[PDB]
């Protein structure tokens, strides 16, 4: 109880870190610096591995700051109580590939990296420097029951069949 | 307690199944073929009724496997208590439409799938087939209070008004 | 206990509303008229504050209406305990720019809106009208345990290292 065991799988990786008292995740950096071009999918490895105990699930996803400045978007990853592999982060360039050609990257903060040398890079593309933290994780518990198949539903809710925007906007 | 009631619509669908003891979700089958070219979007029906009961949310949610390997993009639905109605998939074939054409056409593995017969598709398009673990549903205990309108707040926070990265990256 | 505490920031904010009575998350109002062009990414304001209790996480997601029918895409924001800024919606128009113009403006039911005046806009271009409901907030409880730092877990699971579709699919 209240003791959550976390396994760090190389050098390059580094303990997660709780930003504020109160806050509900546990900021997750990068173990590797990886260059996304645009439309362009990866899974960015964290070299960390954590035993979430049986009626929980933890969330790595993305942050507010990272995701509203850049292109980047992470799908939410359900980490399955214990799972004990490298936590990936399943992460996505979104930026549109217009076939147009710069000579500057990208950073987490939406800025050009200045560079010495001459390169030239599709617009759009961003570049994740190791020990960067770009995702969070937040465990929240879970209810597991066991699936009874019916005709029908014992009682009738209010809510019925209506979704999808059945109500107003 | 301990109990879910699951309402199959038709010879179509599939019981939902859990992959191991300790794992959080619970498998969704696809009721139906679907072929989605670039930038198209569709609600994928499963043809399966839950009823959650009062005080938890369902969360229909991507698996890591296909959003990871596909472009196929999954945004997880808040399944609301007392919601008996057909339980749909909210997707997104997010790739981008270059209009160049190709003759094959992707499965879930992102693999090209063997035809006998020739076909042009356009280059990107995904093929769903009926029965396919697409997506997930993690049930998860909510709290709904009554709001109260305030003037200001009671305490201050560590926090404060701060976020979209106010710390470090 | 069963009390949340809202704060209304101007006289454009609006108060967060429960759909049905078993309902999950709380329906949020836009304080601002906004439009978005194809590949656009904003912060849309609320003008709303509240104030999460210790142990609880607040999830600002997208409506299944509004995300299945636009291409109006909303990345999850998770509300830390004590945030008593102004709520933002971290919203993207994920259509594609063709580069093709059109003469109407979509509403967020994907209709084209009447104007008496000619304009001409982007093909895929939205419009985010003030006190609409394009977002909401389901509150869920979270575990924050202290981390442990350890060489190897104490116990084997099932499950192991495997991921990432690691069953079927
Ligand atoms: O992906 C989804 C999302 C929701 N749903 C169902 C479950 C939920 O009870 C219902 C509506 O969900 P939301 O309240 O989150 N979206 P919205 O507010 O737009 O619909 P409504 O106006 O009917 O509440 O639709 C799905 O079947 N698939
Ligand atoms: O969509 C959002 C997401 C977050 N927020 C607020 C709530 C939260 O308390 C704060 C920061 O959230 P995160 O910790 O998840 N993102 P980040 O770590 O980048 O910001 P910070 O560095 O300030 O913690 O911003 C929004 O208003 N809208
Ligand atoms: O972003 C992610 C998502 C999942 N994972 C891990 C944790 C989880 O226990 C495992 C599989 O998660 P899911 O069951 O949600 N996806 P899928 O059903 O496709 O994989 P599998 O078939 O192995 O269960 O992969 C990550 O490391 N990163
Ligand atoms: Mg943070
Ligand atoms: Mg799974
Ligand atoms: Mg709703
Ligand atoms: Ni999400
Ligand atoms: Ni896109």
């Amino acid at each position: 109880t209240n003791t959550l065991q976390v396994k760090l799988l190389s050098k390059n990786a580094r303990m997660p870190e709780r930003n504020h008292k109160t806050d509900a995740g546990y900021d997750i950096f990068s173990a590797e610096t990886v260059v996304l071009e645009p439309q362009e999918k990866a899974v960015i490895k964290t070299d960390v591995a954590v035993s979430i105990p049986e009626g929980y699930v933890g969330l790595l996803t993305s942050r507010s700051g990272v995701s509203s400045k850049t292109h980047l978007v992470i799908e939410t990853g359900k980490i399955d109580a214990g799972y004990h592999g490298n936590l990936g982060i399943n992460i996505k360039n979104d930026h549109e590939d217009d076939k147009m050609q710069t000579i500057f990257l990208r950073n987490i903060d939406n800025e050009k990296i200045f560079e010495k040398e001459r390169h030239l890079y599709k617009l759009g593309s961003y570049r994740i420097e190791k020990g960067e933290r770009i995702a969070q994780l937040v465990i929240v518990p879970i209810w597991t029951p066991e699936l009874k198949q019916v005709e029908e539903f014992e009682s009738v809710s209010e809510r019925g069949e209506k979704g999808f925007g059945s109500s107003g906007v």
